[PDB]
């Protein structure tokens, strides 16, 4: 091809790595998201527990 | 290769990457639902936490 | 390069694009079902409130 | 580009190609795992109700 | 195209390539924290049902 076309082309290509830097730290950004959300989960069940037995 | 070929592949590059785009939008669409729902539990849990701890 | 060896990567590349595009759909399914769960941990919520409120 | 370039290249797409698909089963396991975690959800929903229900 | 364009292209689909593994490790990093979330609440759920059945 042309180097315009294909300059054309590498340049798009690396808008979609930058776009794909950003989702993959989105991505990560959930993670943590999800693993705070799954530490509140333990802290409920080990309340529940708590109460459970005393109320058994 | 030759031109009518890569540009054509160049053109399928472009929609990927439009749609790409539109992932990652809809990914952060689901982060905000999930956040909502994590907050969400965490209010369930500090009523829980009253319930259980102010009333019993 | 060869013309043939690029048509080869232009029909690898409509591959990994049909697969993209099955990807997309299956999170956006997934995103259906988390809507499903988060209604339903609303009315568990909104039951555990009522349910609170008359026992405190 | 020489062939050699571009046949390295071609090669590096396909195993990428096939790491995306790796990737796309991964996400539908996944996606199974949350549809069992919402079905038990929506079971524990019912109990919590029953109990709440039968404890007017 | 020139080799030297090429070069540069194929260098950042490496990275990109690097970048998508990655991504796949995170997320199945995530599905194994999904997973222990999963018999998490499995475990909250037996509990439950054993608090509850000693209330009727």
């Amino acid at each position: 091809s042309s180097n315009a076309k294909f300059d054309q082309f590498s340049s798009d290509f690396q808008t979609f790595n930058a776009k794909f830097d950003q989702f993959s730290n989105d991505f990560n950004a959930f993670r943590s998201d999800f693993q705070a959300f799954k530490d509140d989960f333990a802290r409920f069940n080990q309340r529940f527990d708590n109460f459970a037995t005393k109320y058994r």
